[PDB]
């Protein structure tokens, strides 16, 4: 019985509370010496932390698509690992695999049918990109823009992206330029993030919402108004952006992270004054859930991989090390510690 470390949900912060590292706890358990037919033993390499996990910390998540985590039970989420032993007829030792339901544990015995084999060449060997820009967040940005943005090459539209220096946002602003937007302006929470948006990611301008007059900066950077708003944050920032959105414009409602530590149903309605603007200007604001478009996942991943391999898509991530830091990593991402996709490195043992 090998000793492995795992992370379990130690306490719930409450639907109206703030998540902290201590809501999680790391403990040791013994691993089976026993691998059954159809099972594989995997060594975890990278785990993801993501904003949607904030609702899994609640007793009731709010929807049918995601189940709540249970107290004292191992937590799970997107992960990537290497097969160390296989008794599954279609997986081999050394294969790299992923699952959206990877337990937060150093080594695990899993049913082979619950795993997907990945192709390292799609990410030039950066397996953690499968949890990000060449994964669910990048797919969310691409499909969201393609389905809800209404952008065409040649229309010279202006796109504003909130949460611009995060996983979805950093990819969304780039895709905005790839697909036809002439101006892409990002709103984020730090000066350093602002610098990266314009120096490395091709944004035309960057606004720090903690230090800048957002409305004033939107008037300067979006001189022709806002035609597409890729929204990751909601709250006051979105109210400000919507106030400068043009006739027949579109809000790609990706997420509303500024509201995730509150019991308001998702997506939160707009205040009467802001909703009045939306109605008067015919601004579209529809829900967008990436799981409603799984038939576009394969072509999407290939397109994201191709843009990366062509040297056009810049992939940003922030890494924290060690399973003992999962809770800290989730708390850090929720409060802005990350540039690009937040990842936790569990191990680099691949040989
Ligand atoms: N629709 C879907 O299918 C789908 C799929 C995946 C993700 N999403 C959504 O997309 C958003 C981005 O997800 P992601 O994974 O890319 O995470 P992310 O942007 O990498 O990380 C979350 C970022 O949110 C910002 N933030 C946190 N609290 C905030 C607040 N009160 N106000 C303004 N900004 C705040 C922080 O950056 P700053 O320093 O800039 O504050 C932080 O780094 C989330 O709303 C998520 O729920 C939707
Ligand atoms: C809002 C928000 O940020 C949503 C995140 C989603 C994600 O992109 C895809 C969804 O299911 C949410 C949660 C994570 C994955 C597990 C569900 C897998 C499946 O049911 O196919």
């Amino acid at each position: 019985a090998m000793i492995v470390q795992r992370v379990v949900l130690n306490s719930r912060p409450g639907k109206n509370g703030n998540p902290v590292a201590e809501n999680f706890r790391m403990e040791e358990v013994y691993l089976p010496d026993n691998i059954n037919e159809g099972q594989v033993q995997v060594r975890t390499l990278y785990l993801s932390v993501d904003p949607y996990m904030r609702c899994r910390m609640n007793e009731d998540t709010g929807t049918d698509y995601i189940t709540p985590w249970q107290l004292s039970q191992v937590v799970d989420g997107g992960g990537i690992g290497i097969i160390e032993e296989s008794k599954h007829t279609n997986l081999t030792k050394g294969d790299f695999v992923t699952s959206f339901y990877w337990p937060w544990q150093t080594k695990v015995i899993l049913d082979g049918n619950s795993l997907e084999k990945v192709d390292p060449q799609l990410v030039d060997g950066h397996l953690s990109y499968f949890l990000g820009a060449i994964g669910m967040p990048g797919l969310t940005s691409l499909i969201g823009i393609q389905e809800k943005g209404h952008i065409t090459a040649g229309s010279n539209k202006t796109m504003v992206v909130s949460g611009a220096a995060g996983a979805c946002g950093s990819v969304a602003g780039q895709i905005g330029h790839f697909l036809g937007c002439s101006r892409v302006v990002g709103i984020c929470g730090t000066h350093e993030k602002c610098i990266l948006l314009t120096s490395e990611l091709g944004f035309d301008a960057a606004i720090n919402y903690k230090k800048d007059n957002v409305a004033e900066q939107l008037r300067e950077s979006c001189p022709a108004g806002v035609d597409v708003y890729f929204d990751n944050v909601g709250g006051n920032i979105s109210d400000t952006v919507i106030s400068q959105m043009n006739e027949n414009s579109h809000i790609i409602l990706c997420g509303q992270i500024s509201q995730y530590n509150k019991d308001v149903p998702y997506p939160p309605p707009l205040s009467p004054a802001i909703e009045a603007i939306q109605k008067e200007r015919n601004i579209t604001r529809e829900r967008f859930l990436v799981l409603n478009y799984k038939d576009k996942f394969e072509p999407g991943i290939l397109q994201l991989s191709q843009w990366f391999k062509e040297g056009k898509l810049k992939i940003k991530e922030t890494v924290i090390n060690g399973l003992e830091n999962m809770g800290a990593a989730f708390q850090s991402m929720m409060t802005g510690g990350n540039i690009g996709k937040q990842i936790v490195c569990i191990s680099e043992e691949i040989s």
